[PDB]
């Protein structure tokens, strides 16, 4: 079973190692420990609406994830956004060796689940690239559903949410 607690400060040295990782590097550009500690730092996130967390299993830390307010997001971003309520999410497994094994797909309903804790929060959305195809299932896999194809200032990206009825149906 996967959690999620909030990232601080001490862990950007850590991130910093992760976001280097080719397994990484290849969908997620190659920050320096500075280019980290500059993006990353939760006081400097919270400016633009994201919230980090460390993705926990058996103690220790597996992965990064991060939510955020989609009309919160400014330069280019979800400019067509209206609803206050809207949540996106992005996220990484940590090791390579632990790809493929059903620890994204936990990791992500457990960032959702967290997410409609917040009462105000009306639906989640996901933007992978469409050369992400296992992103895109993990997604579907936790819930997600396809919408179809979005600008983003990234590039396209395949749009998909989950809205709060949904969750409620089938959390049980
Ligand atoms: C995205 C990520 C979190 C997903 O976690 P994961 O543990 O690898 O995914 P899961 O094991 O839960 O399931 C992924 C699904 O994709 C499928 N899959 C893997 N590679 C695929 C491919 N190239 N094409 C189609 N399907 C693929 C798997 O079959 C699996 O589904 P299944 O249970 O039906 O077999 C993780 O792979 C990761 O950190 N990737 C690197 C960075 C990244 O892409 N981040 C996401 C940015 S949007
Ligand atoms: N899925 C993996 C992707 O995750 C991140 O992309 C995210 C952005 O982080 C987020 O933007 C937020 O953070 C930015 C700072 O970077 C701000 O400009 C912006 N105002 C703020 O809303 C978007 N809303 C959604 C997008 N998927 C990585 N960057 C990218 O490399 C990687 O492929």
């Amino acid at each position: 079973s996967v959690t999620l607690r909030l990232m601080t400060e001490h862990d950007l040295a850590m991130l910093y190692e992760w976001l280097n990782r080719s397994h990484i590097v290849e969908w997620w550009a190659r920050p320096t420990l500075a280019d980290v500690q500059e993006q990353y730092l939760p006081s400097v996130l919270a400016q633009e609406s994201v919230t980090p967390y460390i993705a926990m299993l058996n103690g220790e830390p597996i992965g990064y994830a991060q939510s955020y307010v989609a009309l919160g997001s400014g330069d280019g971003w979800w400019e067509e956004e209206t609803d206050p309520g809207v949540r996106g999410i992005d996220q990484l497994l940590a090791n390579a060796s632990q790809l493929g094994k059903g620890l994204g797909t936990k990791l992500v309903r457990a960032l959702v689940e967290l997410l409609f804790n917040d009462p105000e929060v009306t639906k989640i959305q996901t933007d992978p690239s469409p050369s992400n195809l296992r992103a895109i299932r993990c997604y579907e896999k936790a819930g997600f559903e396809r919408q179809g194809t979005v600008t983003t200032p990234d590039g396209p990206a395949v749009y998909m949410v989950q809205t709060r009825q949904a969750f409620e149906r089938t959390r049980s």
